């Protein structure tokens, strides 16, 4: 489970829980499990950042990236990766694409699978193998985060 697919799932998962347009049909237990988790944290991130989240214009797809990489570098410069941090990424990726669907030019429908990609592509390089060694997704994660 910390091959590219399963965790560009799990990205892609996310946002369209956040936009309100699950994939018709469900998502794995994986999934439900992290929604919950990652959505609590994003609620809390954006009532405490509200004036600052204003000091963007998402207008595109490179502008989301370009923030998600200062973000990311800032989140793990003290080189820990826990499973906090982990969350973390999904609840970014969430005000990222409320950010886009608001400011983005030329809206896309297609741009929470770009912005799923390049966050996906940052977990497995950067954690990967920390997320592996820790249970992966359904042996670490799912037993850490799932209900008591
Ligand atoms: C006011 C802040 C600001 O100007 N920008 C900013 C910075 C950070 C950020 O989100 C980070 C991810 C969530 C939070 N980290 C966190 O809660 N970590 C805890 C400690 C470790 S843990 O995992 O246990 C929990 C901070 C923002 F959402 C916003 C801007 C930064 C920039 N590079 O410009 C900014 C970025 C992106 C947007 Cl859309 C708007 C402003």
């Amino acid at each position: 489970d910390c091959e590219f697919g399963y965790i560009y799932r799990l990205a892609q998962d996310y946002l369209q829980c956040v936009l309100q347009i699950p994939q018709p049909g469900g998502p794995s237990k994986t999934s439900r499990v992290l929604q919950n988790v990652a959505f609590s944290v994003q609620k809390e991130v954006e009532k405490n950042l509200k004036s600052c989240l204003d000091n963007v214009n998402v207008v595109s797809v490179d502008t989301a990236r370009t923030l998600f990489n200062q973000v990311m570098e800032k989140e793990f410069e003290d080189g820990i990766i826990n499973w906090g941090r982990i969350v973390t990424i999904f609840a970014f990726e969430g005000i990222l694409i409320k950010k886009l669907l608001r400011q983005q030019i030329a809206p896309d429908v297609d741009t929470y699978k770009e912005i799923s990609y390049f966050v996906a592509e940052f977990i497995m390089n950067n954690t990967g193998e920390w997320i592996r060694q820790n249970g992966g997704w359904e042996n670490g994660f799912v037993k850490k985060f799932e209900p008591k």
